[PDB]
């Protein structure tokens, strides 16, 4: 599913991401924009053989099981395929664990490089939330 900008903002708010760990909704929408262009089915292979999945490009090294990432963990206790669902529940629940891990949203290098420090509220501007 490719979400619209305000549609994803609303879904993320519904699932409790707005101000989760102190990160405003626009942070999350911005990160989703640059990780996946709002596409739940986005996948990206990493040089290390891990793969990133879904709207927030969650990695198989630590967070989900895909059966093809040697030596990896599955800390969200999910098949990586759940991260590709039109239902963002599994992505959101897993993102909550990731952002709680110590480094906040810096875990998403695209967030650090493209969203951090910017006018992230622009990402929810105009939306009925
Ligand atoms: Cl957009
Ligand atoms: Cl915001
Ligand atoms: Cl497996
Ligand atoms: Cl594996
Ligand atoms: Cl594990
Ligand atoms: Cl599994
Ligand atoms: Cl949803
Ligand atoms: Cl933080
Ligand atoms: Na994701
Ligand atoms: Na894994
Ligand atoms: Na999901
Ligand atoms: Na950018």
């Amino acid at each position: 599913k490719v979400f619209g900008r305000c549609e994803l903002a609303a879904a993320m708010k519904r699932h409790g991401l707005d101000n989760y760990r102190g990160y405003s909704l626009g942070n999350w929408v911005c990160a989703a924009k640059f990780e996946s262009n709002f596409n739940t089915q986005a996948t990206n292979r990493n040089t290390d053989g891990s793969t990133d999945y879904g709207i927030l490009q969650i990695n198989s090294r630590w967070w989900c099981n895909d059966g093809r990432t040697p030596g990896s963990r599955n800390l969200c206790n999910i098949p990586c395929s759940a991260l590709l669902s039109s239902d963002i529940t599994a992505s959101v629940n897993c993102a909550k664990k990731i952002v709680s891990d110590g480094n906040g949203m810096n875990a998403w290098v695209a967030w650090r490089n493209r969203c951090k420090g910017t006018d992230v509220q622009a990402w929810i501007r105009g939306c009925r939330l």
